[PDB]
């Protein structure tokens, strides 16, 4: 077990990677707090951690909202009485439409949840952190923290900015025993490309060295990693789990 | 001269680089479109161009409004009848405060001039100048868009989004003319890092290879040179004017 | 146990990050076939993964001879029937000499183990691995794949270039069953960092954002992991172990 | 003119990005030093400089072999005085071939052409520089200097190392007023490409944001600009001329 004895809580953790992540964590030997925007995956997350023999609770969070994270840490102290690890995963693609004809609705609802998100959860899991000496907080950026998706001009600019936090909020906490860093996923098997044809799906496995789209448990793993002990000198750092992606 | 019969808007325009960028676009042969929030520098910067006689035009913008964009673009339209060159320079620091203290509103602030600014920018940029066969757009970043720097998580965060924008659209609009660079300056003496004490310049110089600071005219003269046909096949890029202080 | 029954060798096992990792990979249940250029220090490490009951063997081998992987590749498929983990980690600093004054002799011996005997290791590694159905690669690169160290220029070109070829072995590969991937450690408390004098570990601290050097088992923690099957989406990568160095 | 009064020297100018850069350097009114391996090809380019009206002078060198620069250096003190300008060029792909089956002669050629060529020209170059208070270095690297090509490990290695030894000078002679940078083509229009079929430049093409290939003449005017007292707050950096290839 990576996580024995562990508190970790999860944004988005009612579907996709974060659920993955979620029930990773929890049969790492974490106690994990559940969060989501939606009760009834978050929930559903929660029942699948407790009928594996695993510890956990929920907590409603939408994470463009600074309040919600409050709720969060306090769940967590309430529950288990201290924070020790983080995954600010909770994040959306927004529609697949050229810069020119973005809208600023779409701008502002992707840079608030994948960007402002992330930093109201990590300003206060830093907070909650820092009152038992560290922990470990893992951000859920993506290739296009790296590179552009034509499309998604909020979404990379969002998963630079991610990135960026990253390395500011490192040397900012590394004294008092805070790491954080960023994972970035290529393209994984989740609701989206498991409904776009196989065409497209050929294409986008063609983007990656290994010629295969990634699962789920494959990000969670590193998540959890990176959340454990074994990561102890890793922090301020990009970590990719994107089959290559990046290297051409 | 690099810039003859362009037409170039540069935002943040009154004072510090992007004055120098509207000086030395004028100087290179350009029509300027002079914008900035504050209309008393903006109108010294104008008046600056014009005692050479160069051909420059002041519209106000706050860039973290879109509407403001749509009236600099038809400042362009009317004055000169086209844009063929855009700086998205107007920008702000904050003020240094650890992560765990920063305020909603001191996130939102300087995500709100420094990324979201910028996106409306490009956004209104792309479009006028797609209308007479595309154009070159500069971003200014930051070393923050590459590494971290305490006390300063939002701007870090922004400049890191400004090189994301930048890669999407490069790729987005490639094909319709539309080049777009990020420009990545150090430590540069505008009138505040001018007036900081010696030992605090000293400190800062020696994080730069060439042991001293630069000047606003060294980032804008690759400013100019991007926004010219001599940097053709230069797109989606980061250009750092940093005096070796990302190569350690 | 992440390794269980595979069979991993490791290049520079007889001292240092080497030997942490050599006795990592043992702990995790592989079969090691530990190799240096110093018998002595290689026959040490192999007796202490024998000590507590690990599976392992010595050879010979100095990597920047092309022969002498050859008889590495020889010498796992004699004691253990294949080959499915590599860690290319022998390497020298060099000594510290300003780039005008670094002789042939100097970026010559540096470029030969650092670069050339990585790739001579990944060669050769490559083609033992597709007998069985492939494998993975660890290249131990540094923080000078990223960033320059003063001094220390073939050392830095060295590295990067490791970082490199990471990258395209990845995608000639990635098809055929075979990861690779780089690791970047900062300053690691091996045997002469451990005895710099006081004033010398603090500079070097204060360069790592967690205020504090590294260990041995913190860099083989992260090889371990890379090297195993819970990494399998992870490819053509450079993973930091860095305490944040990078990311100011 | 960018560079009225400087000496320049070039490696690999009888041809290709070389012969365009030379050109350019002349064009904009600098003395140049003409190097090649060709002395028939790096005549004609000297005979070019010469017929239009530009101040120049050839001589032989292998970059490869290290006596070959210090004959550069002399060269350039001989005819103009002092060095102030020098640009690496010189450089070959190799043959594409996997890397299972790559040579030792594949890699050792490509890497003492690629990479120990342009150390041994930058070593000597700085020490010609110090004479005369500093200068500029600009090195071609490539696109396989940020990303791998497949069939190109020793290219993509060297030209990594490339990018390293760029940050180590810059910061070991920064104080001493030589700046140092590398330059990062994608594919451009030389002899390799006008070969391949239609096709296949087509599919080269479509690996570019611009979604055509480069010209030598877009390489050498960010040489030339690097290369320029505009550029004087650059050093220690990677600079793309890449159509937009590293931002997908
Ligand atoms: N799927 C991919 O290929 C991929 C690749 C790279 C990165 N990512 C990132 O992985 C993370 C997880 O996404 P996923 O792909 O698993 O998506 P998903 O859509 O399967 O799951 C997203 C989860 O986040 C929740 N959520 C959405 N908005 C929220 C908000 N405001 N507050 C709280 N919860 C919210 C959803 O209800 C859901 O449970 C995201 O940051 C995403 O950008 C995904
Ligand atoms: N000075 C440095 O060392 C440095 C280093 C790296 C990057 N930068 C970037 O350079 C750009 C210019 O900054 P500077 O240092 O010259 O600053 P400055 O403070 O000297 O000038 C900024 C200008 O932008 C204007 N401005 C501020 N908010 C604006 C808004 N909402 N809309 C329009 N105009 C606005 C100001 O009124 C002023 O004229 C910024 O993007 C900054 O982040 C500066
Ligand atoms: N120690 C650090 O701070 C640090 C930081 C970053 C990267 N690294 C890298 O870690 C790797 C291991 O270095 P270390 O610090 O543990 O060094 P070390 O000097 O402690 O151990 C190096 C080992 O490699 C062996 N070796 C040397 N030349 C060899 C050759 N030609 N062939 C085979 N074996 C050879 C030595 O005999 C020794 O057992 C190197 O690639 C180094 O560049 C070290
Ligand atoms: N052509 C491209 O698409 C491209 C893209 C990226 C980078 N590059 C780089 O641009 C540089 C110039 O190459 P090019 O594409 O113009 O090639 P080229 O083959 O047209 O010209 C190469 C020149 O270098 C000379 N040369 C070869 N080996 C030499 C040696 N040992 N010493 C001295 N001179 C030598 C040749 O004689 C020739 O004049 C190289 O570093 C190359 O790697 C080229
Ligand atoms: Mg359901
Ligand atoms: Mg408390
Ligand atoms: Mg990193
Ligand atoms: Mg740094
Ligand atoms: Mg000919
Ligand atoms: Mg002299
Ligand atoms: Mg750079
Ligand atoms: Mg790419």
């Amino acid at each position: 077990m990576l996580l024995e004895g562990k508190t970790a809580l999860v944004t988005g953790a009612g579907n996709g990677i974060g659920r993955t992540i979620a029930l990773t964590y929890a049969a790492e030997g974490a106690n994990v707090v559940v969060s989501d925007i939606s009760d009834e995956w978050g929930r559903e997350t929660l029942a699948l951690i407790e009928g594996k023999g695993g510890k956990a609770v929920f907590q409603h969070a939408d994470t463009a909202h600074p309040e919600d994270h409050d709720e969060l840490i306090a769940a967590a102290k309430r529950a288990f009485g201290r924070l020790d690890i983080a995954c600010n995963n909770a994040g959306i693609s927004g529609e697949f439409t050229p810069t020119a004809e973005t809208t600023d609705a779409q701008w502002q609802r992707v840079i608030g949840i994948n960007l402002s998100g992330v930093f109201y959860g990590v300003r206060a899991q830093i907070r909650a952190m820092l009152e038992t000496g560290g922990g470990a907080i893992v951000n859920i950026s993506s290739i296009a923290g790296q590179i552009g998706i034509e499309g998604i001009t909020p979404y990379t600019a969002a998963k630079h900015g991610v990135v960026g936090l990253t390395k500011t909020v490192a040397w900012e906490y590394g004294s008092k025993g805070i790491r954080i860093n960023s994972v970035g996923p290529a393209f994984i098997n989740t609701t989206l490309v498991q409904n776009v044809p196989l065409e497209t799906r050929r294409q986008l496995e063609q983007m990656h060295a290994l010629r295969r789209l990634g699962e789920t448990e494959e990000v969670a793993n590193l998540v959890a990693w990176l959340s454990s002990d074994k990561a102890s000198f890793v922090t301020g750092s990009y970590y990719a789990v994107d089959g290559g992606y990046l290297a051409r």
